[PDB]
């Protein structure tokens, strides 16, 4: 029927309403209307403190250059350690939020991470996985849903 586990909160409603700024350029802000495009994003929580975080960032590159878009949601981190790491191993991200008092994960049900959304052009959350991406649940479970909500344009 209607799954009632953590992982499924959210599930077919519009991403939580919150003001961020962006780590990437400071004084830049942002608001849930930036995953709210027209085109479907992948909302992927990650931070420093996140151990398997470094595991799945070179896939996330890969996904990047495909053209799959990834929006970053720095979960509270610490914003130079953030800074120094997606400098050493690359930055996937249109750009990372930097919900550094971690309202923003709170709001979206996050515990720990890394984890990964897949939000539709109109806002709405359509997929939640907890755990490293990589090539077996993009095939599997994401590619899918991507290509589903892409062409719906």
């Amino acid at each position: 029927d209607d799954p009632t586990n953590l992982e499924s909160a959210l599930i077919g409603k519009p991403v939580p309403k919150f003001r961020l700024e962006s780590l990437d350029n400071p004084g830049q802000f942002y608001q849930a209307d930036v995953l709210t495009q027209g085109k479907p994003v992948l909302l992927n929580v990650w931070a420093t403190w996140c151990p398997t975080c470094r595991a799945e960032h070179q896939y996330l590159n890969q996904l990047s250059a495909q053209g799959i878009r990834v929006v970053g949601m720095n979960y509270k981190d610490d914003r130079q350690k953030a800074i120094s790491w997606l400098k050493e191993l690359g930055n996937p991200y249109a750009l990372s939020l930097f919900d550094g008092d971690g309202m923003l994960g709170l709001d979206l049900g996050v515990y720990g991470a890394p984890e990964t959304f897949l939000i539709d052009g109109n806002g709405i959350i359509r997929y939640r996985h907890a755990g490293d991406l990589n090539p077996r649940v993009w095939e599997e479970e994401i590619k899918p849903l991507w290509e589903k909500y892409s062409k719906e344009a």
